[PDB]
């Protein structure tokens, strides 16, 4: 364990190896220290466990932050302009710095991480009965609370 310098922040055991590169990647590009890691290894689990939990979802092809495909459309330029190259839906690290660069986004505007959480989840607009784009219910507000609670547990220090 003992890590040079010593801020490294820990992968929670349960968050697979390879995401907690993706995540750590993205937090790098946001100046994190670490914290968004956690943050977002949170919602990864929620949004498809890690890649292990969507067989048989009709949005598995949404990959691993379920962004919906009009979601990613509307973000590409913002994405290269972030990254420095084209969004590529095939590479797992290109999905995560999507959903990062998003859910930074939401953070940022509504001012916190919950908040930043709920709109993530259910876009400017959710209310409670608001569908997605494959017709299911979007339950953003409990979204909010398991995914706030998860980063928390995973030893999330913020809530803006």
């Amino acid at each position: 364990p003992p890590t040079n310098p010593p801020t490294t922040v820990t992968k929670p055991a349960e968050v697979p190896s390879r995401i907690w590169t993706y995540v750590m990647n993205a937090d790098n590009a946001y100046g994190k220290g670490g914290d968004f890691a956690l943050l977002l290894s949170a919602v990864i689990k929620k949004e498809s466990y890690f890649g292990d939990g969507l067989s048989g979802s009709p949005s598995a092809g949404d990959g691993l932050m379920q962004v919906e495909p009009n979601t990613r459309n509307a973000y590409l330029s913002q994405f290269s302009a972030k990254y420095g190259h084209a969004y590529n839906h095939s590479s797992e690290q290109d999905q995560v710095y999507m959903g990062s660069l998003i859910l930074n986004e939401k953070i940022v505007r509504f001012g916190s991480i919950y908040s930043g959480l709920l709109h993530y989840n259910g876009g400017d607009y959710w209310y409670p009965g608001a569908t997605d784009s494959y017709g299911r219910p979007i339950l953003a507000d409990q979204y909010a609370n398991t995914v706030y609670a998860q980063y928390k547990s995973y030893g999330g220090r913020y809530s803006r």
